[PDB]
């Protein structure tokens, strides 16, 4: 690799596809002109010694799919990547650019994959999430929506697609005097388009459906591994958009009615008591097919046990506690179950994501620098706002959405690292408290920075009439007082006076690849193993420190699922600290998820981990988080 | 069934879908009002004794899929169908309506299936053929075209789709700096849409491709029955759009070059010598991949031997001898290889079809009433023009095409019946002459009627600059004098002075189901068996007449493939007369096809029948019809 950043940018800008002779610049006109106008300042700002902030699997992560290539050879050093992204985000604001380069290079936070991939390049598609409305219950709306999904999927970013408006199997078609074959054949069309289109030369969509839809029994079964094949769509992910009524009927052991949307209009366009009144009326009018609620329930659990899906997101929780409720009824989340944003046939919700590296704020005894965290969170908030304006939107429905409501999604990684570093068991009171105070500071920081942005550039277009315009912040919608490490009254006073620039700011995402770069555990989940063929950095230090680290102890970690429990000669304090996620009660997981959720605007991608899975255990877990008021009750079910 | 036509129309108009309570009228507002305004005249015109013009399999054909149903019970008698169609075609012109009812009821001609199905109903989609241009080499054009195919396929009618502009496997994509996976993955998308959409609640498309396209080797193999599966599209039909150059290179045992359309632009938008100059230049410029022509050729024949496809239509023949050549370059035919009409991204060629029942004009000794044939052909021509104006077009590209150029497609059925009735072997000089004089009269009749229509309503919009505006009729483009049973000079004089109303008028189609209704053999092919478990009506009469019809003779027809050759006690005159298509030289088939083609404006769906098929025999057959100047060199290859 060439060392000088400005020479790397030149090579990239001047790139020509040799096989075709076509100029194929890999830097935008804009960022090139900026680098060239400031090349001494930029070249000498990079500290190339920081490529040793990464590790074997973290560097080989970047080198393998993030660092831009010329002719199949890596052309970017990691610091070049980071400065390219800083510039791609900040443009002419060199000071901002320099601050972002410095904080990212020292691993305080990072932006999501699409940003890392595309910032600073000619069609910079930096947004990770698209939430698409099925446009209409017609061939035309179906094929228009399919086309919009193909165009989005050509430029990277997952899709959450809601399809509650498509009439079900056996329904009448007036134009041809025929009968619909329902959702499964249509899903199969979408499945083929996700396969055909492979991010520019493969798609992953999540499909959302309310569980009164009459094809629901087949919908939930789409990833099943066994027999029928023309009834399965194994490259898509089903997600349930569950009303509280469903959960009530199941716990009551009552009935549930399945409708075609054409027989029972408007269900997905209301929520809560209004839904409950409309749904019960349609029930009483003989407009659908009644079954035992617990019959559906059983089939759901059986599909989650075999496939890990469907996902579970609670419709009424998502709508009652959204700052976007003045926009209309929200009808989906997204591929990874963290975005809850409004979508409609002309508005495709988009989000831009970044994660704070929670261990960077640890400082004999260790403490956590919340003031540095608040400061970094505001930096990241401002970055993500800037991404909104600098983004290439693959379809017009997505520009119109984002330009109007300007949502953002801050998250985190290395929560488990943080606890371990601080010697707190995951299930400890200390870890409970740290969880709350971390999320409280991130949300405060985000809102303070967004309010600063509203005083500068004006509130987002639809701020007026929002819960936040009336001083109702997220934790107020959960009917709770905040923990109070930060002054929320002054914040709220300023927000009601001056607005905020972003409708939403927090959606802790999976970080499935960005944590790997930084060398931390993903998002907010415990560790899954203390051995991945390398052992937990923290565990290792301790074992060595106690003189019990030997071969005959290395083995009971390879052989034993990366768990240290039961291991004869290990102190109990290590055992508590290094519990694996299969060893931590999911009630504790659900509890901590509820604690943090009061400070999460959107939702969070809560995977669930069941070791010895029974239909009864799984039911308790769903009902426990449902009654906790969780929005995303479940992302994947990981088993066995 | 109710007997009175006006009461049947009432029941149909007033129909309500009981399961949904939705009024679902099965007659148009327009035709209902006409019937009700003329109900005595219409009711008393029907001769209900004519439902015994049909046979076991012909009635049970109509009853099973043509005659309109209420609640799953047939509501229409055949005469009701015919009067409904007559009205649907003619509207307020009751006299015309009455004449068409009379001639169809006595089985002189019929209209194609979509007309029979849909005439007189609220969205009367009466056209059988759509020829669609791939709109653009982009995701957007691909998905727009897919949507147009789904919308067309919702209302019945086959699609011929041309895809020569889609860049091939391995080609560069600049927007995503990636690589195309080529045609086969895209075909697979179209295959899934044909399956999803099943004529209103399954599609059949033919795909057209010129054989220089770089994915051609996989394209031709798509219906193959054996291994790979993600490289096959078994609900679509590949058709080759072959330039003369290809055939020359193969016979020369030279080379052939494969290009991506992005490396060699404009190939499909020229023909003949201009194509040959552009193609050779691109060859010399190293823009593609050179192979042995005969290597492609071999693979084509191997696919035709296994699958019956690809079809073969000759691009340069189709363009050099089209009255539509002032429109631009024609880039496909259609599902059944008879329509050759211009299409483009904003113009989808449509055609409306009907067949003359050739035996109706037979009158000790038998003669053929050509004057009655000419008269009926003009009746049918005028019907098909009227269909153009009364049609519901499923997409705007198809209305714009048809309204502009007004093509039509007359054809025939029961050619083989006719010969047999007249005691002429298929391969006889008498049958050769009858073939020519039949097609000469149909074409003359069509053009005379279309000229009458142009004096009344004006020529079609693009008539000016057409070969016909300059007095070049179809047989002139083949450099031949007509047989001269009719006065062509007076016709041409009038056409050059007053125009014609239709750009094209003749495309003998398969009649795969309409012949069955009428009880005749399909279109213009010999019989395939003298036994289908019932024997040839004509053969039967003869065997009985000779006192050789017994059980021990019935068997050597069941056991012997419906062939009478070799059969000890049958006269030679029967043997010659009742040759099966596996027993008639394909050179004779090709010869008669060439004779008739000088009077066929578009093309004709020429199936080929090879008993003992070798690569050498098949080559001769292709080269024989190619050098005869055939447009459709081959539709299906039927084997074994
Ligand atoms: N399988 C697959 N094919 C694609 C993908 N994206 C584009 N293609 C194909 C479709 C077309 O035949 C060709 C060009 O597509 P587009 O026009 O949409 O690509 P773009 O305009 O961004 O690049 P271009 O300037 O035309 O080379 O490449 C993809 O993501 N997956
Ligand atoms: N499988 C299949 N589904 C179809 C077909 N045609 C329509 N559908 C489905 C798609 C939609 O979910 C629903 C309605 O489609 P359209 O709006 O295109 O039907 P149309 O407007 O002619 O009848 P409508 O008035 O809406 O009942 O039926 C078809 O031909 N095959
Ligand atoms: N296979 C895939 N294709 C496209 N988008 C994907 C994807 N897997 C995840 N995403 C999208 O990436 C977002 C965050 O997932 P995350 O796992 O945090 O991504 P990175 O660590 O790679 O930045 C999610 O919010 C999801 C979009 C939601 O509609
Ligand atoms: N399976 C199918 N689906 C849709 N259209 C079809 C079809 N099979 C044939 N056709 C369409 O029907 C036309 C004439 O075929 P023919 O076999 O003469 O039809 P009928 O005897 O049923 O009237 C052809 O010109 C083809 C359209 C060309 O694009
Ligand atoms: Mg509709
Ligand atoms: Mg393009």
């Amino acid at each position: 690799t060439t060392k000088q950043f400005s020479k790397v940018v030149e090579d990239l800008y001047r790139y020509v596809n040799a096989a075709t002779g076509k100029p194929a610049p890999m830097i935008s006109d804009d960022v090139y002109n900026i680098v060239m106008e400031n090349k001494d300042k930029l070249n000498s700002a990079i500290v190339y010694d920081r490529d040793f902030q990464y590790s074997y699997f973290g560097f080989k992560t970047l080198e393998r799919s993030y660092l831009l290539r010329i002719n199949g050879q890596v052309a970017e050093r990691p610091q070049h990547l980071i400065m390219r992204v800083a510039l791609g985000i900040h443009g002419r604001d060199i000071e901002a650019a320099l601050e972002t380069y410095n904080l990212m290079s020292l691993k305080y936070f990072t932006h999501a994959s699409p940003t890392l991939f595309n910032a600073g390049t000619p069609k910079p598609q930096m947004s990770s999430c698209f939430l698409v409305a099925m446009k209409e219950d017609s061939i035309e709306g179906i094929y228009d929506t399919l086309k919009e999904c193909a165009l989005i999927s050509k430029t990277a970013g997952g899709i959450g697609l809601h399809i509650h408006n498509i009439r079900s199997t056996g329904s009448y078609i007036a134009g041809t005097n025929g009968t619909s074959n329902g959702l499964i054949p249509m899903i199969r069309v979408f499945n083929n388009t996700a396969r055909y289109v492979d991010q520019g030369g493969p798609g992953a969509f999540a499909l959302y459906l309310e569980p009164w839809h009459a094809d629901i029994f087949d919908f939930i079964d789409i990833r099943k591994n066994h027999g029928k094949e023309e009834i399965r769509a194994r490259d898509l992910f089903p997600a349930l958009w569950i009303p509280d009524l469903f959960m009530k009927r199941v716990e009551e052991n009552g009935t549930w009615t399945l409708f075609s949307p054409t027989s029972a209009p408007g269900l997905s366009d209301c929520y809560g008591d209004e839904f409950e009144a409309l749904y019960t009326r349609y029930e009483k009018e003989g407009r659908g097919k009644t079954i035992k609620a617990q019959k559906l329930w059983y089939s759901i659990l059986e599909a989650q046990t075999e496939t890990g899906t469907p996902f579970v997101v609670y419709k009424d929780a998502c709508n009652r506690k959204s700052n976007q409720k003045n926009l209309g009824v929200i009808k989906s989340s997204n591929l990874c179950c963290e975005i809850v944003e409004y979508s409609a046939p002309d508005e495709t919700a988009v989000c831009n994501l970044a994660s704070v590296a929670l261990p960077a704020f640890i400082e004999k005894t260790s403490t956590y620098n919340f003031k540095k965290l608040h400061e970094i969170a505001k930096v990241v908030t401002r970055n993500l706002n800037r991404v909104i304006d600098r983004n290439y939107y693959p379809v017009e429905e997505a520009r119109k959405s984002n330009m109007r409501h300007r949502p953002i999604a801050l998250g985190v990684q290395g929560l488990a690292d943080t606890f371990m570093l601080l010697r707190l068991p995951f299930d400890s009171e200390e870890a409970r408290l740290l969880n709350i105070q971390i999320f409280e500071t991130i949300y405060h920081a985000s809102m303070e920075a967004s309010c600063e942005l509203a005083q500068k550039d004006g509130p987002y277009e639809t701020f007026q009439g929002s819960p936040a315009s009336q001083g109702i912040l997220q934790f107020d919608m959960w009917d709770q007082k905040p923990y109070g490490m930060w002054d929320w009254d002054t914040l709220r006073k300023d927000i009601m006076k001056h607005g905020v620039r972003n409708s939403l700011t927090m959606a802790p995402m999976p970080t499935a690849s960005t944590s790997q770069i930084l060398g931390y555990n993903e998002c907010f989940e415990p560790v899954t193993s203390n051995m991945y063929q390398v052992v937990n950095p923290y565990l290792l230090r301790d074992l060595v420190d106690l003189g019990i680290w030997d071969e005959g102890m290395k083995q009971y970690l390879i052989t034993q699922n990366g768990s240290i429990q039961g291991l004869p000669n290990v102190p109990q304090e290590l055992k508590d600290l290094y519990k694996t996620v299969w060893e931590i009660s999911q009630k504790t997981i659900i509890n901590m998820a509820a604690d943090r959720s009061v400070y999460i605007d959107q939702s969070h991608s809560l995977n669930l981990f069941l070791r010895a899975p029974t239909m009864g255990k799984l039911t308790s877990m769903h009902f426990y988080g449902w009654k906790k008021g969780l929005k995303t009750g479940m992302y994947y079910l990981r088993t066995q």
